[PDB]
């Protein structure tokens, strides 16, 4: 449930 909310923040950090 809240396991993807963790990597989601980092996935965007580099997606920039």
């Amino acid at each position: 449930g809240a396991a993807l909310q963790i990597p989601f923040a980092m996935q965007m950090a580099y997606r920039f």
